[PDB]
């Protein structure tokens, strides 16, 4: 399985998109939480509140999920980061596989 | 070292279990924080607040830790996810090894 | 690219340090959020609120970033954890490379 991380400018867009990803069976679950982001907005250091999303899905759904997120994401250049899971309890993996495409 | 991620239905269960894991020297530290979880509860998309736990421990304590979490966790099928750390500052690794089993 | 995780005793130190890392172009962005930490303070289980920092930067900036964090961090033994990213959307990687050293 993999974890996929992306961030959204607000809760409205984060919830709309992850509900869509769940409806499309592209992810088994999403964990959303606020964070304060600091980055260069091409020119100057900017700070603002965003909603971080931790998505859990199958390894083989990565490319489709990545494409779908590009299509639905409010940002023109969103972050879509893949972290492979080295091991996981089997019953949970079974549940995740069953819940996804 | 590894990071192990699991989630709990509430703060009471998350704190009880991680304190137990620390008492048993199965982890060096735990970081707990709330998130909003969205997932299929087998049938329909559900939303609810949960407590995410980031556990830091030794690579060789993975299997024992995974088993202990299954035993203590309120969920019948909890998520117990292992992410290997590619590198870390040595003094911190030394502290983590000393604090664990 | 890599994710680098570290934690701070408070928001004042976390923001001061990540702004410095951005000014020095050692990271492309930082996501900060509070968590409750539980650990052995060498002797007894302690609990306290801390600020977790998720830093995103280039793979080849790891050693310099790790050294800089040791120098700036309020803790004498901070956690500086490196997690390699297995894949990421190309346009985001391009932005991250351009924003860093």
């Amino acid at each position: 399985m993999i974890i996929v991380y992306t961030t959204f400018p607000d809760w409205e867009s984060a919830e709309k998109v992850v509900k869509t990803l769940l409806k499309e069976r592209l992810i088994a679950c999403a964990n959303l939480r606020e964070h304060r982001a600091f980055y260069w907005w091409e020119g100057k250091i900017e700070e603002d509140k965003e909603v971080g999303a931790i998505l859990k899905t199958r390894e083989d759904l990565w490319e489709e999920l990545k494409e779908r997120i590009k299509e639905l994401h409010p940002y023109d250049v969103p972050a879509i980061i893949r972290i492979d899971v080295d091991d996981v309890n089997e019953d949970y993996l079974k549940w995740l596989i069953e819940e996804t495409k």
